């Protein structure tokens, strides 16, 4: 048995595999906080019917490309409702990072 | 089995014996004798070869689909951690913009 997976470049991916049926959008982008410091600004959509379970976390990097420390982050669960959209937010751990990029994880059933 | 998904454009899939990791990233065009050239980047994440299928689809001002008969999903081969530049040509003048699609299958 098989299922598939289809992927934009915008972000978009959707699996499809039995009775499973996702489609979710990630993007983020990175906001001036103050003191030298940014603010990582992350959406989540989904536009499936179902409730969905994910899991999210951010990284931050440096002008070299190398990560920045961030004490006591975690993946954190998110229940996206059918059709509905989350605005996720990280302060980054220190001034020295110039970008983020947010991870998504979802089990496929 | 999981997914994972993020705002740079890689996506990966452990599920069972089954694994894919790829890149996919924005399309930029550029004008090309009357006509916008579009092109992407695909990026191998794992260090076994890997295959999947590609398309470009065009939009007008609207975001309606410029219909390109014949253009359909392409096979694509990448070696372990290669670098694959995807492209494709606007059918006619109406077409002001592209989105890249990747498909795979996945199994157990």
């Amino acid at each position: 048995h098989t299922g598939g997976i289809m992927i934009s470049s915008t972000g978009e991916v959707r699996v499809d595999n039995g009775s499973f049926h996702s489609d979710v959008d990630v993007s983020a982008v990175t906001t001036q906080a103050e003191a030298g410091f940014l603010r990582a600004r992350g959406t989540i959509i989904s536009k499936s019917p179902k409730d969905q379970r994910l899991q999210y976390k951010f990284t931050w990097y440096d002008i070299n490309g190398a990560t920045v420390e961030d004490e006591g982050v975690s993946w954190k669960s998110l229940k996206l409702h059918g059709k509905q959209q989350m605005q996720v937010t990280a302060l980054s751990p220190n001034a020295t990072a110039v970008r983020c990029e947010l991870y998504v994880r979802e089990a496929i059933s």
